[PDB]
């Protein structure tokens, strides 16, 4: 089954969690096609500012994240940012992300591997899409069956990201592409408006899901207010990249 | 709105090449009747990396083998100048006036096409930002051009190699008709020391991103037998593949087409 | 404005090798009085690209070589952390806590660092913009460090390899003390496949470079036998040429220095 | 002889022309260590607007530069844009400049070499160092003797230019090498302030020369105002970079 894997970028509170839960097991209960994953952080552990919103801290967050799956019965993932969190972590989590700066930390890789939970890394915007193979290693080293890559942009000069769609394939040699829709845009350091579009490309090229951050008001949003999608919004884009798929995915070719 | 395929060899190797090329091309253009197909082929190579490799057999040998394309199969024809004086024999057979990459910013060579009322195609340098196309069109609108095309072909990135920034295609959109130039674009410049290199594999996968996107049309070259061509025989497309890739084009684009974006 | 002199070898490969080259920039720091030397190695290589490559022999074990060589020669000691944890116990020994660049982003790593009351010098992240490096100095200043440092070690630059911007010099010294990372710099991340490589006749002219530019210090690791390290062999330089390369240093920014700007 | 390439940008007139070439002829006559060449462009053939300044054309430039030699004893460069242009130019230019977008133009490339003048090329934007050597060999082909190749930035993501100062002893290995001190810092379609420490970096490397454009009035100038060096700071440049070449040349490495 295609994966989409979505949320509110940051846990701003279990009413927010309950709120986006309560839509994503709307669709996945119109998209049986579909493998739905509830993503949000417990804490936003590389915000740019020292004033900026980080979250109410894992407890909390775990708890909320365990809410939504006793509520809705939707499988979670949430990201660990040191060592010690991927234990309290995979109590709730399906799948355990790792951020885009911390892919090459191997303790957080490890630690992650060995709770058996699958585990899903964001490629660093430093990052080669040849140089992930290592990456896939160290995870199946310590343990981790169900592993995932995924795209989410590459530094292309100063406070700018380029998605470039060679790394789609080139990463299915050895896990499972994701591609992130929201924080490909993003301007590290127009957004929104390429969000649908790139994502058109993503399953054009072929991946096995995308990753996209929803909002009932992204304007407030307290973490990635520039890019997350409007709820009401999230339907339509579901329905068309499953179209797009069905006809492109003729000539996926052979990895 | 019409969806534009610009297809042909690299570089005018002979006359008969390109009729070889030409006659798949008119084959495909009868099949794919929603489909504007333009025969593409270079009379020189003016930019090549070495000395020694090939340029062509001149701008009248190029211009009277287009001709016969033309002649022949009822083909509109494209092919790209390099110098100013260029654009008045040129035009003679052109329907489109191609802009080199790396001569995308010259004036004189823009305004020379474009008042040849011939269409004109740009290839988007690969050191401008997508919103510095802008100045682009408004030369060309200034010289008189009323058909104007920006081909996406890639931007550097590091050394010998180039990205396919896809935001560019809606951007552009904003003030010209959009081609992608599906070969070129993974080319590796300079990446064979004496000449470039490239990634055939990439091909197809990013002309089906393009189409998801969103453009006007593609540009692709092809050559019967790419490995044996003269230029780009990392990149040139078989020719035997090419019904095959238009075919997947379209299809994509009647899928996404509900969903592109008001520009 | 003593010019800093941070120098070692990459990695704490044992504790003998850290005091062969103790016992030479202890030589040298008698010699060139007008630097401070700080002694530089790493108890764990914790972002290596592959599982099968060295990463060390333990804090404790890193911790207790480095306490033996600022006893046994008076040298200032630096070393790098990965998890807050470690600030506390690394504290004990190093004068100045490292933070490596794709951390530079971890409020809590940086945090961790700064309560300890230790001089913190932070690597620029390879993704990381000079102008955004303001931002992590508030943190830092937040945090309760008074002594900050910025290194410049280069930029992503296309696939598996880095530029260095030399503008980052003094737009970072606008809000804190520049060192210059003379030997990461010129690596090529992953460029081995399993490893990084990286080209070693580049580091002394970048670092003529830096100087002339201005900066507050450099940094550069220094094994006796590079071709044997268990890390950046491709980029440590060989102990022998130190004091050659100090000298040189020296000399460009007696030279230069009338000449920087104030920022 | 090190040598310093330095005028204004463009010959806005005759006028501005000597004013420059008094002050360069000053400096000549200060700094017998240096060759001085005057530089102005009969042509801005590539701005980015239609509406933008180019120039009075060939024949008033030629007219212009040609004042500058005769009452200064200065020799002169200036750059070409397509082929016929070389021969007229050649008559004034001892250096024939071939524009950095232009590099690869193999018939630009023939016609500066045919004169029997130098030739200096700005390496593209979209060239890497190694990519040069081709360039000489085109030039040699051709029958050019004294070839030059000037560092003036590299494209590094959008509208920024980044000096790699590695290609300096990569260039080093085929031609005589020259830093353009202030296109590289220019922003396509800060910068003054880099003009200094960048050229003072670059006689740390090593070059055979520093191409530097000057104008009594940045702020009125025509084309790049951002980055004309005012008139009154060249001498201090210069004596800076002579004072650091003195120390550093004792490290520039053989190559
Ligand atoms: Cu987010
Ligand atoms: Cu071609
Ligand atoms: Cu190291
Ligand atoms: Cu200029």
């Amino acid at each position: 089954k295609f994966l989409v894997i979505a949320g509110p970028c940051a846990i701003e509170s279990e009413e927010l969690l309950l709120k986006v839960g309560e839509e994503i097991k709307r669709l996945s209960e119109k998209f049986k096609e579909v493998e739905f994953v509830f993503k949000s952080s417990f804490d936003k552990a590389n915000r740019s500012s020292i004033h900026s919103f980080r979250g109410h801290g894992l407890e909390y967050g775990v708890k909320a994240l365990r809410k939504v799956k006793e509520e809705f019965g939707l499988k979670i993932t949430t990201d660990i940012h040191e060592s010690w969190q991927a234990e309290p972590v995979a109590e709730v989590a399906d799948i355990i992300q790792i951020p885009a700066f911390l892919c090459r930390q191997t303790d957080l890789l490890l630690a992650a591997a060995k709770t058996g939970r699958a585990v899903n890394v964001k490629k660093g915007q430093f990052l080669a899409p040849w140089d992930t193979k290592n990456v896939v290693e160290k995870l199946k080293f310590g343990g981790a069956k169900e592993i995932y890559l995924t795209e989410r942009g590459t530094t292309f000069g100063y406070n700018n990201l380029v998605v470039d769609f060679r790394s789609l394939p080139i990463m299915k040699q050895w896990a499972k592409v994701i591609y992130d829709a929201t924080h490909s845009v993003q301007l590290p350091g127009g957004m929104r408006e390429f969000i649908f579009p790139l994502i058109r490309a993503a399953v054009a090229v072929g991946c096995d899901g995308v990753f996209m951050e929803t909002h009932p008001e992204p304007e407030k949003a307290l973490s990635d207010a520039s890019t997350q999608l409007p709820l009401s919004q999230l339907e339509g884009i579901i329905e068309a990249i499953l179209e797009i798929r069905e006809v492109a995915s003729k000539y996926y070719e052979t990895i």
